[PDB]
């Protein structure tokens, strides 16, 4: 059983670079710096995995009215991942010919090229998660991309607790809250979902897992499959499965951490308050914590200040749509608001504090359904 | 007190931009951090330097009907480059406000953003070189680019013998012949300049200077004077003087690195060469120098190969245009030959070789005024 096929360079480079992230050039399985390609009658499918992620992208035979891939011998290989993926990015011709001959040796013709690369034995490849194919959540993609960037930013990038470095997903009464937090900060996003009000579901999802599954789904409506075991959650859109380990442990509680009620409420413009806090943050130094402090009173006074010794200083004043409340003099990391308007869609922002030393929220007008929290700075 | 004008915020980012290629992160004397900013009646100045490379652009108060800058008092001021560029690019309108107070602290405004940056006494900065007045040659801007881009490549990058850092002009009966090379491999590209015969020069020019001077030049075709002194080189474009150091020395003779006599003419489609010695260069293992072997006999086909032991192999068959003269095998670094294909822009190339172990050509047909020479790899 030594496979060969023809292939179409477009679809055999879009589904390589797709498997392509999920290998990893640190691995302590050899055989995992591969990308297992099996050809059936069916099809071709290419496997790429860190043990963490697993990525297995189909090429159908036929798809619309196009023969895409003509299989001359069903059979599979391990190929070395970011060699082949160079080698299919160049190949001359819109035609592909692969074919393993003895002792794994596998030939890449297109055109005039020809490559050979050493092979390695498919058996040894490791097999994908077996998860029960049920239970599945469908979710819309272009839904699902916006439920990953507004939370992922928000995880921790320090492996001393684990748990944050992943997305809390809790589903309870056919609602999923998606949570991530570093301590410092915290971004909650909450969707409805279609499915039984009684299914439940609470595990953590790794962020770098989050990110690459965003980077290989399509802007599109289709229905993504999410089937959620007690270890491995699987993500299904149309002809790719991409896997992820779940983080082992209890995600704390964050709900408590929400504050209900403010002291100050302020609304203003978008875009005004991020182009302000960016020039806030412009003389931030090496080996020095770069603060930015915000000053406001009713109805509408908004000062943005910063200072950076021997660097210089910058003071701003915002005119606010709306301000209600306790005169207020706060300070914050501008990479953490900065981060946290990034995501917020709307021409307006809602920013309610607690004082200076208590968590404050930042959410778009009339909308439940996205909130950003930050933890001050304290000042003496 | 000092320095005050207000200026359009467009003009004055292009000329921080422009200037900032010249400001070193690395420079050992502290002042040169800085942009040393000039207003006087006419307009206001700019420069950056880093003791080897100076830029200075100038913002002339008014342009036909449009007024760019209002000098309120005339004056100067040092800031540091690089919080003064983030800073002019985030203000908010269209008009910017700078004024230096007392202990040359100066005011950035504008809208209702101000910032404030610990400024430096300019009477400190360097001075320029003082030589507009000597003979220019002249030279269109897109030629001036396509020579550096056809040359700058090719330079040392090891300070083990500095004149090879640098490319060596040459001019000699209206004509300049601009020379690069590391001793492994050599660019000559020849231009016919329009002024008197009897002018002489022979320089040897920084490849960093020239990279950062093409940075700034613009794709049209506005003559570029050039003027050249024993130890500087000075470069005037509309509103904008480059001046570089000069290297010190004999560059050395390469006229006896071309053999009198070629064995094999090949004449071959540029971008089919290109993309098979590309393809051929992707088997490449760290930290082994990546050969690449072509085979050609007269009566087609040429053929391109190389080998990576425990990788793979490659082989591709190149139909050629004419092959001329003896069988040959010859290796070479993929690197090298990449870099000088990538220069030619001509259809066709002429490669010329004098057997395996001698330097090979190439040329575009019917022209030597762009000629690239590559030492091949030894094989034993
Ligand atoms: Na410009």
């Amino acid at each position: 059983s030594h496979m060969k096929f023809t292939i179409q360079k477009d679809r055999l480079v879009e589904s390589v670079q797709d498997v392509l992230k999920a290998v990893s050039s640190r691995t302590t399985i050899p055989i995992l710096t591969g990308i297992k390609i099996v050809a059936s009658d069916d099809g071709v499918s290419f496997t790429g995995s860190d043990s963490d992620i697993s990525i297995e992208s189909f090429i159908p035979k036929e798809e619309g009215d196009k023969e895409i891939v003509t299989i001359e011998q069903p059979g599979s290989i391990v190929l070395q991942a970011r060699f082949f993926s160079e080698i299919v990015k160049k190949l001359p011709m819109a035609t592909v010919e692969i074919e393993v001959q003895n002792q794994y040796l596998t030939i890449i013709r297109s055109g005039k090229a020809e490559f050979n690369l050493n092979g390695l034995d498919a058996d040894e490849y490791p097999h994908l998660p077996q998860i029960e194919e049920h239970h599945a959540i469908q979710i819309p993609t272009d839904l699902l991309k916006n439920l990953i960037r507004q939370t992922v930013f928000a995880v921790s990038t320090s492996e001393t607790r684990p748990i944050l470095t992943g997305v809390n997903w809790k589903v309870e009464q056919s609602e999923l809250l998606c949570t991530a937090t570093d301590s410092h900060r915290l971004a909650l996003r909450k969707a409805k979902l279609d499915i039984p009000e009684d299914r439940s579901y609470n595990v953590v999802i790794p962020g770098k897992s989050l990110t690459e599954l965003s980077k290989i789904l399509d802007d599109n409506q289709e229905l993504v499959d999410i089937v959620i075991t007690e270890t491995q959650v699987l993500f299904k859109a149309k002809n790719v499965l991409f896997f992820s380990r779940l983080l082992d442990g209890n995600y704390p509680d964050t709900t408590s951490l929400i504050p209900q009620d403010s002291k100050t409420e302020i609304i203003v413009n978008t875009k005004e308050f991020l182009q302000a806090i960016d020039r806030a943050s412009l003389l931030a130094r090496e080996g020095r914590n770069n603060v930015v402090k915000l000053s406001a009173k009713p109805a509408e006074s908004i000062e943005i200040s910063s200072n950076s010794p021997e660097i210089g200083k910058v003071v701003e004043a915002i005119v606010a749509d709306q301000i209600e409340g306790e005169e207020l003099n706060i300070s914050f990391s501008p990479k953490y608001m900065l981060d946290a308007l990034k995501v917020l869609e709307g021409a307006e922002i809602r920013v309610s504090f607690t004082g200076a030393m208590r968590p404050f929220l930042i959410r778009t007008p009339n909308d439940e359904t996205i909130v950003q929290l930050i933890l001050p700075v304290r000042t003496y």
